């Protein structure tokens, strides 16, 4: 089996993308955030808390004739933004793209956390880390990837995030009409739960590039490029007015400025983030001085790839026995 859905971008700066899952019987269609950094499939549900709810698109399970309560089981997430949520557990049918999952853990919300319920266009998130990461108590549950490998084609997903347009999540098969060139492949550590692999390096524009291990994770629900601050610094250093603002939260730029690209390597591979990917726009409503797309790590802990980066590239997520990343040019 395959499965194949067109994810969108939640707004005009990419700030995360939205993709249709069908929940339930009869479907149920909610709006998820794919996210490779996470393991959990939560909702906005019915049992979310009223004043908590704001636009979103709700799961009823009372109106599924597949939805089944798993008893005495909850789950608590908090997010590197800060974010959190909370709820019960319930299994349903669960496709996405045309492929189908009977069974499958989807988390009610009881509790959203304020940022969740000012985002109306994210109906919830689909978990597509490691299934270690599952937060379901007393038992871990799989993720949709997991719940799915083994009825798919390949074990693999894909991922084709688009600037400032739509792109696509493949599931079970590689589209080689989606990329150019090769696929460079790369190992995959599981040892914290997420798609982590090392980068071999960077360029800042049409710089020399900087051989030099970056130990990072591929990570569709994160917006931007974290990296460590050497590397930050030395994209900034190129962008005439850029600094570091600790008001605002991060370098900021002249909306003006022509920024460089930026190059990652993966293998003796190399992919090219154009500039325009690396502007967030006005940190105000009117501002001339604007938002960098790539920040630093430094306080997160980890190196964090991604839209910024991901979106420059078709992503194969391989979770075959040995897991690993492939990435290339588009």
């Amino acid at each position: 089996s395959t499965g194949s859905a067109t994810t969108t971008p939640i707004d005009s700066l990419d700030d995360a993308y939205i993709t249709p899952v069908q929940i339930g019987t009869p479907a149920q269609t909610l709006n998820l955030d794919f996210d490779t950094g996470s393991s959990d499939l939560w909702v906005f549900s019915s049992e979310t808390t009223a004043s908590e709810v704001d636009g979103q698109t709700i799961y009823t399970p009372s109106k599924s004739t597949t939805a089944k309560l798993l008893s005495g089981a909850t789950w608590s997430i908090s997010y590197g933004d800060g974010s959190s949520s909370s709820g019960d557990v319930y299994t349903d049918t669960v496709s996405v793209g045309g492929l189908t999952v009977t069974g499958q853990a989807v988390e009610s919300a009881k509790k959203v956390s304020s940022s969740f319920t000012e985002d109306s266009t994210i109906d919830g998130l689909l978990g597509l880390a490691f299934s270690t990461l599952n937060t379901v108590s007393p038992t871990q549950q799989k993720t949709f990837f997991d719940n799915a490998k083994a009825s798919l084609d390949s074990p693999v997903f894909t991922a084709d995030l688009g600037y400032h347009a739509p792109g696509t999540y493949n599931f079970g098969f590689i589209d080689t009409t989606a990329y150019t060139g090769s696929i460079t492949y790369t190992a995959v550590s599981t040892k914290q739960g997420f798609w982590e692999w090392t980068s071999t390096g960077y360029a800042v524009g049409s710089g020399t590039f900087k051989s030099t291990s970056i130990d990072g994770i591929a990570d569709t629900g994160t917006t931007l490029l974290y990296l460590p601050a050497t590397v930050v610094s030395a994209y900034w250093a190129q962008v005439s007015g850029a600094k570091s603002s600790s008001s605002v939260g991060g370098y900021v730029f002249p909306c003006s400025a022509t920024l460089p690209s930026f190059t990652f390597g993966v293998g003796s591979a190399r992919i090219v983030i154009p500039g325009d990917y690396i502007d967030f726009g006005p940190i105000s409503t009117g501002s001339s001085s604007c938002f960098g797309g790539i920040q630093s790590s430094a306080g997160i802990g980890i190196n964090i790839f991604g839209d910024v980066a991901l979106k420059a590239a078709f992503v194969v997520f391989n979770g075959a026995t040995t897991p690993t990343l492939g990435f290339a040019s588009k």
